[PDB]
């Protein structure tokens, strides 16, 4: 069997509905909500209430899914023109929403390297596909502040 599971799961397309996207918190003025985290979104991005490595953006994929890659951007503020981006993050996954497991980048590094500017897309293809229903992106380092736009790649599984 050839798993052709490099297809977007629906952040940019909207196949992942607004209700499936959530976060630990969001910036207090309401201009950086979790629903602004879609790749190539044109209005800011997701930013938490505090810039902290305890914050996360969370997506419920609704079904058991083989996840194969993650792409991210930062965002340029529509209000100030300041750029913000996540430089590295930890990937956490769950099947029931409550027990979370880190997926390491690889043997030698736990975190994934992410963006180096506010708008270029950076893709990380997972070294091994994984099975999950829920995805959490936990920023670890950032430039100016946490802002995130996201795409997830993979495919539903059966049998």
């Amino acid at each position: 069997h050839m798993f052709q599971c490099n297809v977007p799961l629906g952040m940019e397309s909207g196949r992942i509905a607004n209700e499936q996207i959530s976060a630990s918190s969001t910036y207090s003025d309401g201009r950086w909500t979790p629903q602004q985290s879609r790749l190539h979104g044109d209005d800011n991005g997701w930013t938490p209430n505090l810039d902290s490595n305890k914050e996360y953006l969370q997506v419920d994929l609704r079904f058991l899914t083989m996840l194969t890659a993650i792409a991210t951007q930062g965002a340029i503020s529509r209000e100030t023109q300041n750029g913000y981006y996540v430089k590295s993050y930890k990937l956490e996954v769950s099947t029931n929403g409550e027990d979370w497991m880190v997926y390491r980048h690889g043997k030698n590094h736990k975190v994934f390297q992410a963006n180096n500017d506010a708008t270029e897309v950076v893709l990380n293809k997972l070294h091994a596909p994984l099975l999950t229903r829920f995805v959490r992106i936990r920023p670890q380092t950032w430039h100016s502040g946490i802002a995130l736009r996201l795409e997830l790649f993979g495919c539903r599984v059966t049998s």
